[PDB]
Order: C-alpha cells, then structure tokens, then sequence
C-alpha cells in the first residue's frame, strides 16, 4: 500500500507516502501537500486524467498498489 505523488513545482521531485485511496481524496491530497509543505488552498490532484474529490474512495474507479498521482500548485497570496 504505497503511493507516489510528483508535485508539478517546476522540476519538482516525487515523494513516497503511505495513504489509502479507498478513504478520501481530500485526505490523501492534504497528506501529500502537508508533507511537501504546500498551499492547500490552491492545490489540485489529477489521477488517470480524471479529477477526484467527493468520490471518497478510488476503488470504485480502479484502485491499484503503487499508483501515481499528479499534484499541482498555483502561486498566490
């Protein structure tokens, strides 16, 4: 049960963390964002070319061990 999220911070670096996609989208996105110390207010997540959030679980859409999610962050303030 491992997931790899690569932040799109202009040449950013991928980070490995332990999260469950069968729990909540916002929970996972917030967990990875915090680990990288990024702005949660202006942050999005894309999986399989699709944006999830209220979906809660990802198993219904197809959960896999060792998947990869894309983390985006905008510059604001």
């Amino acid at each position: 049960m491992k997931i790899k999220i690569v932040p799109a911070v202009g040449g950013g670096s991928p980070l490995e963390l332990e999260v469950a996609p069968n729990a909540t989208v916002g929970a996972v996105r917030t967990k990875v964002c915090a680990m990288k110390k990024l702005p949660p207010d202006t942050t999005r997540l894309t999986y399989k070319g699709r944006a999830l959030k209220d979906t809660e679980t990802l198993e219904s859409l197809g959960v896999a061990d060792g998947d990869k999610f894309v983390l985006i962050t905008r510059t604001v303030g």
